[PDB]
């Protein structure tokens, strides 16, 4: 059969059976076959050593990519490449620049051979001195031959036509500076020299990178019409230009080994669309595209928009019949259901193209576990000739062949969809010829290049086109997210997988092998489901994109948190990025997974305040067992060194006191096992940081032992201190709120003075201190002026779920850990924990000892802070603006202290004379005997006259007067407390309120200008007492009383035998003799009258008086009205 028409030369192809008239047909047939046979062959061998950064397998990677790019057939791959841009745009380079080109990359032919030589010749003697100097030489001539020829493949007016030549170039160019950064120290290159390749090999890719990207969308638009005809051109270039530029554009930043130091795994996730199925140039009779939908109607038909990666698992399709006669029919392809799934998820889609009605037949088809590698399908045409002479034709599809490998087991199988047709005629369409196997020894089975992904339909009743389309995923795609252990694995934000939510997809322009993962203020998270074989430690890195600078949070792997991204880019759509729009972020925090066959969980997502990050890719990176302890330790090297001075033996100013107490916290971190000489000298360090730090705070009394103690901190009742709790280390302050009781507010305070002795002249100080939380806390620095600042702090460094666990001990290192991470995000207005205020001094005076306040205060009821760290220490000599401001402030002061200096003199002075008038001495141990109760009272009311006894602005601290006034207080209490024991009637003046007095149940002492009166309301009400007394004395009575109202009050003493006297006191005791008109003569001969009602007015009495007993009587009452009484008083006589 075969045999008998073959011809001898057929035959003797060893295994010749009549597939030799295209024995390869994407291999050596049309151009563009060509080109992307060998496009899908290098992005294939280059995904295969991503990362490897070995002599061994870089060597045999560049024997394989030269004889591909030059191989010695006698056409040139290069100008096969110009070929199928030129045939895709109908546009042919001009000869002089075209025939330059050609010469050029012939040359560089000749000295990749010997590039490959001498590292060969180096890889069996590495260290010889020729094969170092071979070796060398040829890498430098291959990167200035690179650095000239580059323009020669972007010639302007040519720049689409030379696209494919400039990738493969700008490839090779690539891995080439690649090569100096692996193996530069070894053949002898400068630090310098290597880190000079290095950034231009950085600078290098985002140029070739947005040169390729920019030129793909430039030839890509100019194919854009309106017919279906120009549509099939469009997708050929979209299609072909994909696997030949826009694959290998999406590598380049894989060869960066300071980020990819070791194996990478790069999955490619872009669909690529097979041309439509549908004949096309049939003779004499034309095209599916003749009579067809315009080109935007099929644009929107056969491609899908943006999606999460899926799989094909089923299919239906619904038969119709087409006959114009009963001789002769096709039965075809009018639609289909196609069910499908994203990764891990057991949630199957189901999507309807075409129609299903009015049908023949119905067939099913299930992929589940195989992927489909190859389609044989027929374009066909029916052709029907009828009465009286007119042609009749139908395009369809009435037959394909799916050839499929099972996913698990591997073996093999092949569906068909073959409805009868009859009388057809047939083309036939393998999809090989357009998205061909990698050329390796395997078979097609093992060696795919994509698989089946989806289908598609373009369908129109009016012109009668049913056209089936389908689209295909590189086989660099998994389609499990497996994450294996020896190597970084890259996972792409369009493999995460639909768990219920709307997910936001963009289109991507090539820089990243597919489409891109936003996360926004509407769609805020997005879940991958990922198979991990083998147990492993990790670290995770993210690739993105944002305009902002916000966090994103973690759950799942056994942990969660949150990190930090930074702002990538500014003042474009999410549309518009090029390659340096995309950075990196490293999650600090080692993850461990145990192996299992089950799907594990990573969710990420934003916060309420963020609007747009936009995620490339994650990766896995393997860490070994010791990763977690060295990062600590030199985290913990770092904080410890920040601390001090570079002489190593003295605190930085700017470094708080918290500072040292965090940095401690960090070596706490670090393994005993590991590292017990590194952590012993880390603490020996911290240690001498803190007595540094209490050496230098001016503070008496920091950790808060001896409060309300001599010379420390003053504090109101309430204030606790607390040791041993999360967030401070060692001892902290909780200030409650003011207190209410009744009508009273009693504010919450703390304050303390710094002396003059300590200080310095012209220099400035700072309060420093850390505020857990607070709400209504006021802080108060005072020198000269008064300064006042109200902190509010959120209660944002607690977690709200336990940060120990089990262990309920505290942690100091995992509590730091988290804290820090809390401290990382962005708001210092007034709500930032640290505080740090400036105070400044000008002269200093020993006298006045003015010192430095500091003062805390709540007058909230509600308020509260918790408050640690407390410092203050010298900054430096004040100069320049900040001291002339000084020099202004303090000059302005002393004006005021002049005229206050005045003020106070002069009150001062007078208060003190009336209480000199008290003594009859110059000790103060004897009183006058000539004082009454109203002496006391005008020495007191004066006395209560000295201003600025306390600061204006928080009256609880001392003013410029307080010693002034305390010492004339003392002085009069002093005097008072004599008049006592010198009065014999116990309690004569009311100051024990009612002891000693029997009373009746309405008499009271009330509060009358800051003295003790008793009071006497009612004339049914009485007081009275019973004395001892000296016999045959004499003594005197005073009492000193106010009578109000109609009546009489009345004050009777008397002994136990027959002596009584009797004092009165009545309204009458103010009525005046009056000036009767000025004394009915005065200058013109006008009134003046005087005044009966003095109403603040006391009366003072005396009368003798001589007990013939041991024992008197006192007895106070009144007829009517109210009686008040200042004072009854009983001393002897002085005469």
């Amino acid at each position: 059969n075969a045999l008998q028409n073959m011809d001898y030369k057929d035959y003797l192809k060893m295994s010749a059976g009549n597939v030799s008239e295209y024995p390869g047909s994407p291999e050596v047939f049309l151009s563009e076959q060509d080109a992307v046979k060998a496009a899908i062959d290098i992005v294939g061998k280059l995904l295969t050593g991503l990362g490897v950064p070995f002599v061994g397998p870089i060597v045999s990677l560049y024997t394989q990519l030269i004889d591909i790019l030059w191989p010695s057939k006698q056409k040139s791959q290069w100008e096969i490449f110009m070929e199928q841009v030129e045939e895709l745009i109908n546009q042919k380079i001009a000869e002089y620049a075209r025939n330059k080109a050609l010469s050029e990359l012939e040359g560089l032919g000749n000295n990749y051979q010997l590039y490959l030589t001498a590292l060969e010749e180096w890889k069996e003697n590495p260290n010889g001195s020729r094969a170092l100097r071979d070796v060398r030489n040829r890498f430098e001539i291959l990167d200035s031959l690179f650095t000239q020829y580059m323009p020669s493949f972007r010639v302007t007016n040519f720049e689409v036509p030379f696209l494919t030549v400039y990738t493969m170039a700008a490839n090779l160019h690539l891995l080439l500076l690649r090569d100096a950064s692996i193996f530069g120290e070894e053949w002898g290159l400068s630090t310098s020299t290597i880190n000079n390749y290095y950034n231009r090999q950085m600078k290098l890719t985002a140029e070739y990178s947005d040169h390729c990207v920019k030129w793909y969308e430039t030839g890509l638009a100019k194919l854009k019409g309106s017919s279906a005809k120009q549509w099939i051109d469009y997708n050929q270039f979209r299609r072909e230009m994909t696997l030949t530029v826009l694959d290998v554009v999406a590598l380049f930043s894989n060869y960066d080994t300071r980020t990819y130091p070791l194996a990478t795994t790069a999955q490619l996730t872009r669909e690529v669309y097979t041309d439509p199925l549908g004949a096309v140039d049939v003779p004499n009779i034309g095209s599916w595209y003749d009579k067809a939908p315009s080109f935007s109607e099929i644009e929107k038909a056969a491609i899908r928009p943006p999606h999460e990666f899926d799989y094909i698992t089923g299919l239906t399709v619904y038969t119709k019949k087409r006959s114009f006669t009963s001789d002769r029919y096709m039965r075809y392809w009018a639609g289909h259901q196609i069910s499908y799934k994203t990764i891990g998820t057991s949630s199957t889609f189901t999507q309807m193209y075409g129609t299903n009605q009015n049908l023949q037949s119905t067939s099913n088809f299930d992929f589940t576990n195989y992927d489909i590698y190859k389609t044989l399908s027929n374009d066909a045409v029916l052709l029907d000739i009828v009465y009286p002479g007119y042609t009749y034709t139908f395009f369809g599809m009435p037959e394909t062949e799916f050839f499929m490998v099972n996913q698990l087991n591997n073996t093999r199988k092949t569906l068909t969809y073959k409805p009868a047709s009859k009388d057809i005629i047939d083309r036939t369409r393998d999809s090989e010829l357009e998205l061909p196997p990698e050329t390796s020894g395997q078979p097609n089975y093992e060696s795919y290049s994509h698989r089946l992904g989806h289908i598609t339909f373009i369908y129109s009743s009016s012109t009668s086109t049913y056209v089936p389309v389908f689209s295909w995923t590189h086989r660099s795609a998994d389609l499990t997210n497996t994450v294996k252990s020896g190597e970084i694995t890259q996972i792409p934000g369009g493999k995460s997988s639909y768990i219920g939510r709307n997910t936001y997809i963009i289109k991507g322009r090539g820089y990243t092998g597919g489409d891109l993962l936003a996360l926004t203020d509407r769609i805020g998270s997005c879940e991958f489901q990922m198979i991990f074989p083998e147990s492993q430690r990790f670290r995770i890195r993210i690739r993105y994109a944002s305009n902002e600078t916000s966090y994103i949070s973690l759950y799942g792997l056994n942990q969660s948190g949150t990190l930090k991204f930074n702002q990538t880019y500014s003042n474009k759509n999410e549309n518009d990025l090029t390659y340096n729009d995309f950075k990196y972020i490293e999650y600090p925090r080692v993850i461990s997974v145990n192996a299992s066959s089950n799907i594990q969980r990573l969710s990420i997502g934003i916060q309420t305040n963020t609007n747009l990050f936009i995620l490339d890719r994650i990766e896995f990176i393997p860490v070994d067992e010791t990763y977690e302890a060295e990062t600590d330790l030199e985290a913990a090297k770092k904080a410890v060194n920040a601390l001090f001075t570079n002489t190593k033996d003295g605190l930085q100013p700017g470094v708080t006191d918290y500072e040292v107490n965090q940095a401690a916290n960090l070596v706490e971190c670090l393994s005993d096992d590991l590292y017990p000489n590194e952590k012993r000298l880390l603490f020996d360090a911290v240690r001498e940081a803190k007595r540094l730090s209490e050496a230098r705070n001016l503070l008496q009394d920091p950790d808060f032992q001896e409060i309300n103690g001599e010379n420390g901190w003053t504090a109101s009742t309430g204030i606790e201190v607390i040791e041993g709790d999360a967030v401070f280390k060692g001892r902290y302050l909780r200030l409650p709120g003011a207190r209410e009781i009744d009508t009273e507010t009693y504010p919450t305070y703390l304050y303390q003075k710094v002396e003059e002795g300590v200080l310095k002249p012209y220099t400035r100080y700072r309060l420093r201190g850390f505020v857990g939380s607070s709400q209504g806390l006021e802080i108060y620095t005072i020198r000269h002026q008064t300064n006042r600042i109200v902190k509010n702090v959120p209660d944002d460094l607690l977690p709200d779920v336990p940060p120990v666990n089990n262990d309920g001990r505290i942690n100091r290192c995992s509590e730091q850990k988290y804290v820090n991470s809390r401290l990382e995000v962005e708001n210092r207005s007034g709500e930032a924990h640290e505080f740090s205020i400036p105070i400044d001094t000008g002269e200093l005076d020993y006298n006045e000892n003015a010192g430095i306040w500091v003062g805390f205060k709540i007058t909230d009821p509600e308020g509260y802070a918790t408050l640690g760290n407390l410092e203050l220490v010298e900054e430096g000599p004040l100069s320049g603006d900040a001291l002339e401001r000084l020099q202004k402030e303090e000059q302005q002061w002393k004006i005021q202290m002049t005229r206050r200096r005045e003020e106070t003199d002069r009150r001062y002075m007078a208060s003190k004379q009336a209480v000199d008038r008290l003594y009859a001495d110059y000790q103060d141990q004897q009183l006058n005997p000539n004082v009454e109760i109203t002496d006391l009272t005008a020495a007191q009311d004066l006395i209560q006259s000295i201003p600025y006894v306390y600061n204006e602005m928080f009256p609880e601290i001392p003013g410029m007067n307080y010693t002034k006034f305390t010492e004339l207080t003392d002085r009069l209490q002093q005097a008072w407390g004599l008049y006592d024991q010198r009065n014999a009637i116990p309690n004569g003046d009311y100051r024990n309120e009612l002891s000693n007095w029997n009373t009746t149940s309405g008499v009271n002492v009330q509060q009358i200008n800051h003295t003790s009166v008793l009071v006497i309301p009612n004339w049914n009400e009485q007081v009275s007492q019973k004395f001892t007394v000296q016999p045959n004395q004499r003594y005197v009575l005073r009492v000193t009383a106010r009578k109000e109202g109609v009546g009489n009050g009345y004050v009777s003493i008397r002994d136990g035998g027959n002596q009584s006297e009797t004092l009165t006191f009545s309204a009458s005791d103010y009525d005046t003799n009056g000036m009767y008109d000025t004394q009915a003569s005065n200058t013109n001969g006008y009134n003046t009258n005087s005044v009966y009602n003095d109403q603040t007015g006391y009366i003072t009495k005396t009368v003798t008086f001589i007990p013939y007993t041991n024992q008197m009587w006192i007895e106070i009452s009144e007829t009517e009205g109210t009686f008040y009484i200042e004072s009854v008083e009983l001393i002897v006589d002085v005469e």
